[PDB]
């Protein structure tokens, strides 16, 4: 065992609070935004040795990612940005950072209850997005 187990599993999102407005600042057009906004994504959390594998499925679009923590890594996020990312587990949250022509955007998953509670920060702006499992 180790503590991020707690994140294992198939999570549904359940609620989503101000993901346009933080869709505006991360600068995701229109459409984009309507039909994002518009999916129920599930994320599915894995681990495999020291490797940790996060999938988004959805409507939109499915993507995946595979990652140790502390190593960056080049990610193509849902939206199409070209990011480097950082994901750190810090005091039992899944802290990622993605870095893209000099802006930055944070994702902190934790479990809290019986939920994945998911908060999404750019430029002063907060999406909070909960999940449940499926
Ligand atoms: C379908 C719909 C939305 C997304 C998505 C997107 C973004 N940020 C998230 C953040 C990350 C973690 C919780 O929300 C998700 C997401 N990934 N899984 N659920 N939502 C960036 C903003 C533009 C839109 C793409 C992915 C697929």
């Amino acid at each position: 065992s180790h503590m991020c187990d707690a994140f294992v599993g198939t999570w549904k999102l359940v609620s989503s609070e101000n993901f346009d407005d933080y869709m505006k600042e991360v600068g995701v057009g229109f459409a984009t935004r309507k039909v994002a906004g518009m999916a129920k994504p599930n994320m599915i959390i894995s681990v495999n040795g020291d490797v940790i594998t996060i999938k988004s499925e959805s409507t939109f679009k499915n993507t995946e990612i595979s990652f140790i923590l502390g190593q960056e890594f080049d990610e193509v996020t849902a939206d199409d940005r070209k990011v480097k990312s950082t994901i750190t587990l810090d005091g039992g949250v899944l802290v990622h950072v993605q870095k893209w022509d000099g802006k930055s955007t944070t994702i902190k998953r934790k479990r809290e209850d019986d939920k994945l509670v998911v908060e999404c920060v750019m430029k002063g702006v907060t999406s909070t997005r909960v999940y449940e499992r499926a």
